[PDB]
């Protein structure tokens, strides 16, 4: 499926977005100049906390978006995970990471990645150790760490779904449900996807109220 928008305010420059001075330094020294198509119109109703539906195809700039949003938001002397990324693959969720950690270099940002496997041990040790300000995982991963008690959702105040029709055709709906009960009902929800079937769209029902939509079209 296919959205219709009903937010088309273009912002042209990062310096006109109201950013922290730390992360426009972090901004233009991941390669940026100019914000893309999606930034210019999704980056503002973030900030400013309002539910957000994105559809938008692969090389548009739509992880450095949310990513921008979310540390924009972030309080860095808060020690405590403020948000929380779902991706549908273990390697969505590292490129994640890695961007995230990129734009937030002048910062001092944490953020982990929660996804299993080879090097599990490590990842749940480190969480013990000091809590992130952002995790973002797989969602049976976080829902096992929500669940499990090492993730708490306390402080998590935005929520965002990134490729959302594949984590649904991947599987994960229970789990993204069950997430969605153990945090806030006051947390702000983003939500990222090339297309909008129903399945997608009845997560925006159910997570999101007078959501804006955002198309950037190919
Ligand atoms: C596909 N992409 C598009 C991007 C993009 C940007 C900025 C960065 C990215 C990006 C950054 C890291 C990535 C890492 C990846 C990847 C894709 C990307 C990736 O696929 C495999 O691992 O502005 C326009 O669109």
């Amino acid at each position: 499926g296919v959205i219709e928008s009903n937010w088309n305010e273009i912002v042209d420059s990062f310096d006109d977005m109201n950013l922290s001075e730390s992360l426009l330094r972090g901004i233009y020294a991941y390669g940026f100049e100019k914000p893309s198509a999606i930034q210019q119109r999704a980056i503002l109703p973030c900030i400013k906390g309002y539910d957000v539906i994105a559809q938008a195809q692969s090389g548009t700039g739509k992880t450095a978006t949310f990513a921008i949003s979310i540390l924009q938001q972030i309080e860095l002397d808060l020690k405590a995970t403020q948000a929380l990324v779902l991706a549908p693959t273990r390697e969505l969720a590292q490129q994640i990471q890695k961007v995230v950690m990129a734009l937030g270099d002048y910062m001092g940002a944490s953020c982990h990645a929660c996804i299993g496997g080879t090097n599990v041990r490590a990842e749940v040790q480190k969480l013990q150790m000091e809590a992130p300000h952002i995790i973002v995982g797989t969602p049976g991963r976080v829902f096992d760490m929500l669940n499990r008690r090492y993730l708490s959702p306390k402080y998590i105040k935005m929520f965002v779904l990134d490729e959302a029709d594949e984590m649904l055709s991947r599987g994960f709906k229970d789990q993204i449900y069950d997430i969605f009960q153990k945090l806030n009902s006051n947390t702000q929800v983003v939500l990222l996807s090339a297309t909008m079937p129903s399945d997608v769209l009845e997560v925006t029902k159910k997570f999101m109220r007078d959501p804006i939509r955002i198309l950037v079209k190919k």
